[PDB]
């Protein structure tokens, strides 16, 4: 179980405007889009 499963981001970035939504590699308090 992933500490950020990518779907979360998605939908928050395609919801925005992009195609596609993920976490980075370590780090973070917001999702990287496209």
């Amino acid at each position: 179980g992933s500490a950020c499963q990518f779907w979360s981001c998605n939908s928050s970035c395609i919801s925005r405007g992009y195609r596609q939504g993920y976490c980075w590699g370590i780090q973070y308090k917001y999702c990287q889009c496209q």
